[PDB]
């Protein structure tokens, strides 16, 4: 009914990675919560369907900068995520936005710990992505 | 509960594409349902946590070819399929195998003329990954 829990989540997994809670922002008690980062398009964290949503929004790249940078853009695409109801992270593409999208597991949001570990491990795979854009 | 709908559901669905149910075969009542094609894997379908899930295992490419393959490949992971529960067709690394996996939403699995479409569309998937494989 309310995203409090999942921004008190988000506020506790920053604490164990090291960061302030200053980068996180949100628009009102029901909205997806935002993680801005230097360089990086933002980390963006929603329920939707009662499952927690990670995704962010990447600048559609040409048809012939995805030719060259494919073999490394698939590699990635094809590393597991453990924590991921698919156990991958996934691609959907739209006119303007190339975006990396996992939907996590029910069983690895109820410890910041945890989701600590899940959110460093996106943004590596952002930071991957984000270096063959 | 046991695999008897599920195949009532593909043998109409071939029905409906012009192949004969022959192609159909099972181990058992509880068993995965496989459609053998020629010069191309199998069709693998099982009622999976209550979703139909559909999936090909092709022969894992060299990492040499997965170079010279792999913007085709990310042009066809890229490409909406309607009926998934994310609206992708998946691409996983399995054992021995590169394997196209799609679950599908139950709204199209009690129609046998709507999922002889989704097998249409998930064997022409399979064809264009054949292809560069
Ligand atoms: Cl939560
Ligand atoms: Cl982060
Ligand atoms: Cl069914
Ligand atoms: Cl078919």
């Amino acid at each position: 009914m309310s995203n409090i829990n999942l921004v008190q989540l988000v506020r506790d997994s920053l604490f164990t990675i090291g960061c302030p809670p200053s980068i996180i922002t949100d628009l009102d008690s029901h909205s997806a919560i935002t993680i801005s980062l230097d360089s990086m398009p933002a980390i963006n964290i929603a329920l939707v369907n009662e499952q927690v949503m990670l995704w962010a929004n990447f600048d559609a790249p040409s048809d012939v900068k995805l030719q060259s940078s494919a073999y490394n853009i698939l590699n990635l695409m094809l590393m597991n995520f453990s924590y991921s109801i698919n156990e991958l992270v996934e691609l959907h593409r739209s006119d303007e936005y190339l975006q990396l999208r996992v939907v996590i597991k029910d069983d690895y949001v109820h410890d910041g710990i945890v989701f600590a570990e899940i959110l460093h491990e996106f943004y590596q795979r952002m930071e991957i992505l984000n270096g063959v854009l």
